[PDB]
C-alpha cells in the first residue's frame, strides 16, 4: 500500500487503508486535515467518485 497524494509507503501506522479498493493515504497528507485514524469506514477519492 501506497499514499495517492506523496506516493510513499512509510509510516504505516499513520497510512489509511480504503474500504472499498486497495489505495490508502496518510493521514498527515489528508486535507482537510484529519488529526487521527478514524474509527468507522473510509472511502477513498477514487471509490466516492463511484457512489450515487
Ligand atoms: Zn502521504
Ligand atoms: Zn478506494
Amino acid at each position: 500500500v501506497t499514499c495517492l497524494v506523496c506516493r510513499k509507503g512509510d509510516n504505516d501506522e499513520f497510512l489509511l487503508l480504503c474500504d472499498g479498493c486497495d489505495r490508502g493515504c496518510h493521514i498527515y497528507c489528508h486535507r482537510p486535515k484529519m488529526e487521527a485514524v478514524p474509527e468507522g469506514d473510509w472511502f477513498c477519492t477514487v471509490c466516492l467518485a463511484q457512489q450515487v
